[PDB]
């Protein structure tokens, strides 16, 4: 089965839960630091989720449908994937009544909620691993993980499958049929508690197997959930019908910023890789792709164009244009700077005297323009070189077409006569600007029923 | 009419005493150094061949026609003073110098035009000189209006001026004489090359003046162009009789009124300009002048307190325009001040004092008017679409333009509904925050 319909019309929005506001002070630990602090892998600003409720206006006027948080169960990091409790909001972050208001909330505003599914690895406090510790080969949860033997040890590297080789990040065997069962009722509890989908953290780690039972698990709930892989690679894999519904496109983000910020690929080498980018995502499954520039785990969009806000606005003109869920990553609307994680995380400032709200305005447009069109939706894609610095990204419905033109350089004209896929529109030369985007379409007026 | 060519221009105006200073050896003794602020009273040693140096900068921006302040011999750095209509100042060059920048202009389509300082010449002026010093003996004294011996300044003058300037001498214009060199000057600047004559403060002759004048000049060449400065409304100055066109200050107000102060609406705009439009004959609209800035008011960009992307918005109405549009020398590259001094600051040639986006974003509004033939010769009409939005549709034979400009947080334009383009055209084009659009179609 191929992604749920939903998808593309849908526009995420991405909060690292930890960093985006703080409403209830009272849920901050003993040591919260001041909220413009720099953030470090070790300290919390206090970040709850009665600040996203308090803040969703901000994100539907962004034009975001759709949230994807970063994880929110209880741990002992500030990311939170060592968690140690799956069934429980972690206590800085709020109660299970908060998260209840928050997807009321949401839903009242039709904004939807996907969380991040973490089930790889836990975190060393959860209470099977504690018990492991503690209670060794008489743990009844002692095949819940990959124990080499005992006692239980870190000291030197662990004695103990990871992720990655972190101590604090120990492996859930997932060929135990208790731990795919313990997976599945997290899958399943929290969809009771209103959420809309997940994203599945270092997927790869785990196998195949395990993601189709997981999809069954899910789609047998609703066919409407959506699931998307975390995947740096080819999405290939996780796009044949058994077990995604797309992944995040971190090849179309190397693409775009390869033209917008590096310098280091031409308009005709991003529109091969665009269009064989495409070409390689089975029918039914662009829609669920989900686009970003940047995450928790990238340096920040504004960070990686230097600071050049005009030539940043040329990649969210294209992450927009693309056939696939567009993503923003908090903060980046107003124009945080940071390198990579932690720099990244930085807490969102709610002091509009501090935002770029140009760039901000310049991102609602590409949403709203987006958001007016079907064809930008529901079109095809395919991506056009004009000139080395310059790119046309097509999406056609029928006779129906939009095109956002994307111009690097220092200005330029545009005969949209001469270019097939551009033929409909009625407009034979547009300018472009330096740094200048364009977007057109052709007319289109809602066709009646009856 | 005006001349066919205005239609196809794009002025550059230079005030030659900041523009660049190529030769040393013509600098005063109390030359100042180039980074400095302009003062009623300092001299930075701009000359001509600065001029010839840059020509390539002019023709990169996309202008092809100079306006030049007064370079007539003079005693201030303004030059409105002129002390002998018939040589070059001697610090800017010399005769030669002048021959070859207007050659060097000519090799590559740049054409010329100076200022005509016909209402007042410099106290320093020698016919002047010879009524201070020869009184009612001088052959000069009725070429002046002098109330009386000996010529003071001390407390006012005793002497007829530009606005009570002792320096700024009035010529009296009802003096045969005195327009007999007047005419002398209109023809030996043509006769040395140039393409026309802009009029300073020509409302304070008169009419009869300025048809002897225009006969003169179209007498030698029917395309030589005649521009008066006028402030408010050109109407006078129209009729076929003097000018070919003035400086439109009143779409200067009316544009800046828009992108800068907020005190206008697209509406309010649009109605201006398609009134102005309405006032001006058939024939000179062509003609027309417009500019955003001069040496007279403030810079654009300090207009705009510095917003480069409004700024933007200015010059792309600017140049939608029926009308020849005027670049004032260093708004291209966004130098700020204030009025007069002000905005006479030295011209930077480093490359990195530039504001480059600017300049590029000035030069794609020039390169698509250069290249669609509606955008120089298409009838004009504005339409405001919303309270922040505005198109200025240019028609052509054979093709229409539009210049779309939009001075909100960002919208959508149907052009279904700019029934001047709608025609040809249905599609919808979005605009960002302080965003234009440029469009053509067959
Ligand atoms: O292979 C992953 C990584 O494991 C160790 O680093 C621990 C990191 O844990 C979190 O990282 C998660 C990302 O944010 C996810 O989006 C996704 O990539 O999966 C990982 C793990 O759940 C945390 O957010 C980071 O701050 C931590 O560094 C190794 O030390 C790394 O080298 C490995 O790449
Ligand atoms: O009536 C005009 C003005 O006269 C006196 O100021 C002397 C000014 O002389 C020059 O100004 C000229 C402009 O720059 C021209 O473009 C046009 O407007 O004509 C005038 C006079 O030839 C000089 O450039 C300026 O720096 C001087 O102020 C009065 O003092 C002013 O109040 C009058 O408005
Ligand atoms: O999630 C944190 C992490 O993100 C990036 O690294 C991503 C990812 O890269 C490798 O994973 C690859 C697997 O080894 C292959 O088997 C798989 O086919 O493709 C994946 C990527 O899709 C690492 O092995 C893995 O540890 C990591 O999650 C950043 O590059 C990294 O610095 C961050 O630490
Ligand atoms: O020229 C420098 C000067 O420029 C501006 O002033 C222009 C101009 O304004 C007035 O002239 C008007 C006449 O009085 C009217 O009779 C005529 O119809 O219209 C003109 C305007 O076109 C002043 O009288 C005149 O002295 C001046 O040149 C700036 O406002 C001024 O501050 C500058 O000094
Ligand atoms: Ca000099």
């Amino acid at each position: 089965v191929t992604a749920p319909d939903w998808l593309a019309d849908a526009v995420f929005y991405q909060i690292f839960p930890e960093r985006f506001a703080n409403a209830d002070p009272s849920l901050d630990p003993q040591n919260v630091v001041p909220w413009g602090s720099t953030p470090t892998p070790d300290n919390f600003f206090g970040g709850d989720l009665q600040g996203i409720i308090d803040h969703l206006d901000h994100i539907v006027a962004l034009g975001a449908n759709a949230l994807y948080l970063t994880p929110i169960f209880e741990a002992d990091t500030n990311h939170r994937y060592d968690a140690k409790d799956y069934f429980s909001i972690d206590h800085r972050l709020g109660t299970l009544e908060t998260f209840h208001a928050l997807m009321a909330e949401c839903r009242a505003r039709g904004i939807r909620i996907v969380l991040d599914a973490v089930l790889n690895h836990c975190g060393d406090g959860h209470w099977a691993f504690a018990d492991v510790v503690e209670n060794e080969a008489d743990s009844a949860y002692v095949n819940w993980f990959s124990v080499e033997g005992f006692p239980v040890t870190a000291h030197p590297t662990p004695n103990y499958r990871t992720c990655s080789g972190c101590y604090y990040l120990p492996k859930w065997n997932a060929y135990n049929p208790e731990v795919r069962h313990h997976h599945l009722d997290v899958a399943r509890y929290w969809i009771d508690q209103g959420i809309d989908g997940w994203r599945l953290d270092v997927p790869y780690f785990i196998n195949h197997t395990f993601w189709r039972e997981f999809r069954t698990a899910v789609k047998g709930k609703s066919e409407d959930l959506y699931i998307v892989a975390e995947e740096w690679r080819s999405p290939v894999e996780w796009l044949q019908g058994d077990t995604a519904d797309g992944t995040m496109n971190y090849t179309a983000r190397d693409l775009i910023l390869g033209f917008t910020a590096d310098g280091g690929i031409d308009a005709s080498a991003l529109a091969a890789g665009l269009n064989a980018l495409h070409a390689e995502i089975p029918a039914g499954f662009h829609r669920g792709m989900l686009n970003l520039l940047g995450s928790h785990d990238t340096e920040r969009v504004l960070t990686r164009h230097a600071g050049d806000v005009e030539a940043a606005l040329l990649s969210y003109a294209l992450l927009f244009s693309l056939e696939g869920a567009p993503m923003v990553y908090y903060g980046d609307e107003v124009g945080l700077t940071g390198d990579n994680d932690p720099g990244c995380r930085g807490a969102m400032p709610w002091n509009e005297e501090s935002w770029n709200t140009r760039l901000l305005d310049g991102i609602r447009t590409f949403a709203a323009f987006r958001a007016h069109q079907p064809a930008m939706r529901r079109g095809r894609q395919t991506a056009v070189a004009l000139d080395a610095d310059t790119i046309a990204i097509v999406r056609s419905g029928g006779d129906e077409r939009a095109a956002v033109i994307v111009h690097r350089g220092e200005g330029t004209t545009v005969d949209t006569a001469s270019i097939p896929e551009l033929a409909p529109l009625d407009a034979d030369t547009v300018v472009l600007g330096p740094l200048g985007t364009a977007s057109l379409a052709t007319a289109a007026s809602p066709g009646s029923s009856a």
